[PDB]
């Protein structure tokens, strides 16, 4: 299947002056799109999804985790915060700081969530648990955006984040409550309407978390999509570029997505 779309990823990631990583999967047949999809590409803010993924599994076992509120002082702000600097004078609650940093990427909200979990190593022990041995997070917003050439810190493989997304949205790695609290707030994601949105059908239900290092043309979007009527597909899209003055391109990863799903049969 990655043969049918081998050749016009490569003539995709030519035309931007790139690097392109895909990884797809129909999770009715099981049929795989794959494109560079075991090379490390940085996290960027797609970090920022399995960071609520890992606070609802922590509420599984803290009751009432997710409505406790969080105070913090304007030395918490960092740029790019769009939600949390609205609520500096008042504080926001663990399920308000999650939402913020999944669906407006607030930078703040991350960093506080972060603290919660016992930092990038907590993260990362989180995605150890549920069995992805690739993902690793090792620094804090804004640092982690470096996306330096060759550096393996704050990165993952599109594979990799597809099938922990596939394990977290749609498998048992959460338990169904959380399962279903982590699915709407990627449906209710607000930064990705120009990437993976804009490769699928209207009728179509999309849950998606996106990521932008800006330097190196680094940027992506994973995503679960519902195909009325139809079994969800999982996929990633993640893009880097040589030069640090490159520029990432959405339209880019809108075209990644449409030959997923073009080789899947869709
Ligand atoms: C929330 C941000 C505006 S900053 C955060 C960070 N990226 C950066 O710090 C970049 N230097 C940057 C890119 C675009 C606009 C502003 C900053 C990251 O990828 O984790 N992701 C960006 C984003 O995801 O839109």
């Amino acid at each position: 299947l990655t043969n049918l779309v081998a050749e016009p990823f490569a003539k995709l990631e030519q035309d931007f002056g790139g690097s392109i990583g895909v990884y797809a999967m129909d999770t009715g047949s099981g049929a795989t799109v794959s494109y560079r999809a075991e090379e490390r590409f940085p996290l960027c803010s797609s970090f920022k999804g399995f960071l609520a993924a890992a606070v609802l599994a922590r509420s599984q076992q803290q009751a009432g985790l997710l409505d406790t509120p969080i105070r913090y002082g304007k030395n918490a702000l960092v740029p790019w915060s769009p939600i949390s600097e609205k609520y500096l004078t008042t504080g926001m609650t663990v399920a308000e700081l999650s939402a913020a940093a999944v669906q407006y990427s607030d930078n703040a909200a991350a960093n506080l969530l972060l603290k919660e979990l016992g930092g990038p190593a907590g993260l990362t022990a989180f995605m150890r648990s549920i069995g992805d041995t690739t993902f690793r997070l090792d620094r804090w917003e804004l640092e982690l955006a470096s996306a330096i050439p060759g550096d393996a810190r704050d990165t993952s493989s599109p594979r990799a984040v597809t099938e922990s997304l596939q394990k977290l949205t749609l498998g048992s790695a959460l338990a169904a409550p959380q399962r279903q609290q982590f699915v709407d707030w990627l449906k209710g994601n607000t930064t990705g309407n120009h990437r993976i949105r804009a490769a699928v059908p209207a009728d179509w239900a999309v849950g998606d978390k996106t990521g932008t290092c800006g330097v190196y043309g680094t940027a992506n979007d994973y995503a679960v999509v519902w195909p009325t009527g139809r079994a969800p597909i999982v996929l990633a899209v993640y893009t880097r570029a040589p030069n640090k003055d490159d520029k990432h391109s959405e339209a880019v990863i809108a075209a990644a997505a449409r030959l997923a799903l073009e080789g899947l049969g869709v």
